[PDB]
């Protein structure tokens, strides 16, 4: 093989989970796999295949299946988090403004190619959203007041709560978010954070831009250790006990 071809976030995290599941098996445990089944019942028949996976040469077909499950899981968690932050507004609108999906949506306003790459931002190239953005009078917008337009537009496009805990099914927001489940979408650390919480792992993403890389761990949780170069070249650390 050649690592120059790239390796996306979901693949790297999947490999980390398979390592955990295979190690747990040696201790007569399927705790992590059972957690996976709790998050996505559809993977339950894959247990024996996962135990047979050779992580030095992983079967791409099974790895594709596993990372598809992870995309569905992170999508559902990101939907639920956006609804919770849109339903329970606290007299302050700004946990919406710090939500990773709102930030991704707001990047379409500025149009920076770095933050509107379709591999990493599911809102990128959304025709309905590009149309709404284009009909904003950017000269009416005082610098630093963008969210006074972006937050109402986002809520209107979502139909979040002051409506119902239900955002519209054909909502452009929800439809853009469905891109998370597609193969052209590589994912970032943002998508993996929801997965780390869903699977209850400590997630260490090493970046080699500081001589000291600091993480805070819950000792009860397995730790999943990845490296990330420019969101396009992920690696997975895997370990076996002797």
């Amino acid at each position: 093989d050649n690592p120059g071809l790239g390796n996306c976030a979901f693949y790297a995290f999947a490999i980390g989970l398979v390592n955990i599941i295979q190690e747990e098996a040696k201790y007569n445990r399927r705790t992590m796999f059972d957690r996976w089944v709790g998050l996505d019942r559809s993977i339950s028949g894959q247990y024996d295949e996962i135990l047979k996976l050779n992580l030095e040469d992983p079967d791409k077909e099974l790895l594709d299946r596993l990372q598809s499950s992870l995309r569905i899981v992170t999508y559902q968690y990101q939907i639920r988090e956006l609804r919770n932050v849109c339903v329970f507004r606290n007299g302050n609108y700004n946990r919406l403004t710090g939500n990773s999906n709102f930030v991704n949506f707001a990047a379409l306003y500025y149009g920076d190619p770095l933050d509107t790459d379709s591999r990493f931002n599911p809102f990128a190239d959304s025709v309905p959203i590009l149309i709404k953005m284009a009909n904003i009078d950017r000269d009416s917008v005082h610098p630093g007041h963008e969210n006074d337009v972006l937050v109402p537009l986002f809520l209107d496009l979502l139909y979040g709560d002051t409506l119902e805990t239900e955002p519209k099914s054909d909502s452009p927001i929800i439809t853009a978010m469905n891109n998370i489940t597609q193969d052209f979408f590589w994912g970032t650390h943002l998508d993996l954070n929801y997965l780390a919480e869903a699977f209850e792992v400590n997630l260490h993403v090493l970046r080699n831009n500081s001589p000291i890389q600091e993480f805070v761990d819950i000792p009860e949780r397995h730790t999943l250790t990845l490296t990330n170069s420019n969101n396009t070249h992920w690696t997975t650390q895997i370990t076996t006990a002797r």
